[PDB]
């Protein structure tokens, strides 16, 4: 299985968010932001194949999602630079992680479904 | 002020001025009776809705007219409008807050 | 293709929302809802075949989500009935929809993804 | 009053009381000074955070301490915290506000 998923959505129109650019890192043992994975959502708003199970490991992660280029291209001047998400991950054994996105200009919602 | 409306917009970030509001109570036949209505204000919030003694225990539908108000706006909407449905009970103030979008809302009741 | 699909999570678990009811009506002529489909969402808290492209025609749809037992069964007391989205449909040729709703005791959101 | 900041809780209908809150502007080597901070009061709210001398133009991020807020409850979270990354400009009144569930939480701004 594929642990870690990205889905983004678009509140404007009722669609997926395609080609919004996501970044992944987790927070070093020198206390800092380490570059973990990136990638960009498809025409269904789903970014696959960040990691592999070997490679998610225990950690603090910060998922980014590039919201504000996303509203760009589309003529809109968003309030948010980003939206950010960050989370303790496989503390207790090895989890599936999706990360949803809900995007509006002014407004954003972000919700974990976490399975086992 | 038993009961208040609060109404934003997620495409503006700002108030949703002037969205009407219906408010209806279940009547024991399993139909819905108005009860109370009025238009958002500029800060996108509508008080004086009813009093205590009027605002009894029973269940409630609060409507709110949201494919209006987007499109005044020019902007094309997925709701009819957005209803929340609750149940009173004495067991306080309630604020209803709805966030929208064309396709998408939210609504959190804040009771206190 | 399923043309009306619903699919539901819960914010308080990070889950989807299982074997919750879900009713589906349509507005009538004689201005009344006549009952369209009913259903209960499954272990990944998604709900299909509910309709046919065919008998899903124009109109105005009400899908009523049962929150309140929902909660309920899990030892809380929700501020909510239920939750319903209230929406035309097919009113420019077919369209598929998916009705998302995520849910917590005294909060849910809703978002309609339409596809073409 | 520049910049304020409303906090609500999703599983009660409550406002969000205690709240750590921890305020950033971006410093011209691209990292993050503190700015303000404080705790949420009785109705969820964090006021007198800035004046509008020092709220200039700028990148800030705010930083909801949403981790401790379950923790204390009992709850078990999915996020570390909270955090609304945005761009004051004056081409105003910022309030920001978030919806907190342990697994989910959402954010708005509402600009006046
Ligand atoms: C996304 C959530 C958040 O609600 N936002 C609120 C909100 C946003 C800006 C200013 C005041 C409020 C407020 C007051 C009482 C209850 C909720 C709010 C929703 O409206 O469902
Ligand atoms: C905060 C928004 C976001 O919706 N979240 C979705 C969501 C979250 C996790 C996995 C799949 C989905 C999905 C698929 C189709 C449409 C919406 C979603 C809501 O559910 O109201």
């Amino acid at each position: 299985k594929c642990p870690l998923m990205v889905k983004v959505l678009d509140a404007v129109r009722g669609s997926p968010a395609i080609n919004v650019a996501v970044h992944v890192f987790r927070k070093a043992a020198d206390d800092t932001w380490e570059p973990f994975a990136s990638g960009k959502t498809s025409e269904s708003g789903e970014l696959h194949g960040l990691t592999t199970e070997e490679e998610f490991v225990e950690g603090i992660y910060k998922v980014e999602i590039d919201t504000k280029s996303y509203w760009k291209a589309l003529g809109i001047s968003p309030f948010h630079e980003h939206a950010e998400v960050v989370f303790t991950a496989n503390d207790s054994g090895p989890r599936r992680y999706t990360i949803a996105a809900l995007l509006s200009p002014y407004s954003y919602s972000t919700t974990a479904v976490v399975t086992n």
